[PDB]
């Protein structure tokens, strides 16, 4: 597996190879955004505990959206801690069905349902131990899709984003989500706007993990600094949907 490792001071890598959960620590305790599949779970408590970490200490964890790669471990690892969770009105709708009911999947692709404890609404911001963690609304994927703004201790600021993939969806007359098209039109100005001094994402090969991650180990400090990374993920995302767009308008 992929050994966890620390991203920036406080900021600490915990998920695999694929899937991203990341953790902040505090002095007041931890935040974990996103937890991988059910299948995950025991891999990132591994994970956690074997940077020296409690899973007790854990007092939030954050969803970016409700599909069961990211939120198919919250179930577990929300036992484990006893976290509340936080997410987007239409995640927690979603995470309480355990991913059923899903506009595109149906329920092709069930995860443990899980309750939100603390529902998030668009710039809300928490605070812990010194950092500051913000909900920045991003739909498109997911009705509730949600990337997030964290202000570290020291003043950097990451963001975690969430995906802008749009796999097999129908744009055009979706019954089951109308306003996907100009909801995800939305997000990619939202995130291309941000300031950022650390990118992150809820897959690794969106935001080159494997090879900062290598970096890092070998003592580039700086690896996941990288503050034009975010608008070439929205660059490459908008290119892909822009085209996806065209081709079904061609033959809708
Ligand atoms: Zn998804
Ligand atoms: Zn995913």
């Amino acid at each position: 597996p992929v050994q966890p490792f620390a991203i920036w001071p406080g900021v600490w890598y915990v998920g695999t190879e694929n899937l991203s959960s990341v953790l902040l620590t505090t002095p007041q305790g931890h935040i974990l955004i996103d937890a991988g599949l059910d299948a995950s779970a025991p891999q990132i408590r591994r994970n956690i505990e074997a940077l020296g970490f409690r899973m007790a200490d854990i007092r939030y964890i954050a969803n970016s959206h409700a599909h069961l790669d990211h939120a198919g471990g919250i179930a577990r690892l929300k036992a484990w801690s006893g976290a509340r969770v936080i997410a987007s009105h239409a995640n927690a709708e979603q995470m309480a069905r355990g991913g059923k009911e899903d506009f595109a999947l149906g329920d092709a692709l069930p995860f443990p349902p899980v309750t939100v404890d603390m529902e998030a609404q668009d710039g809300q911001q928490w605070h812990l131990g010194g950092v500051t963690l913000a909900a920045i609304f991003t739909p498109g994927h997911l009705p509730g899709a949600t990337s997030w703004k964290v202000t570290l201790a020291d003043g950097k600021t990451l963001i975690y984003a969430d995906s802008l993939a749009t796999p097999g969806y129908p744009l055009i007359n979706n019954r089951n989500y109308p306003t996907l098209v100009e909801d995800i039109r939305r997000s990619f100005a939202r995130l291309e706007a941000q300031q950022v001094d650390i990118f992150l994402a809820n897959h690794g090969e969106r935001f080159g993990l494997m090879d900062k991650m290598a970096r890092k180990a070998r003592g580039e400090n700086n690896a996941f600094i990288d503050k034009a990374g975010l608008a070439r993920y929205v660059a490459q995302s908008r290119a892909a949907f822009e085209k996806q767009l065209a081709a079904q308008r061609a033959q809708p």
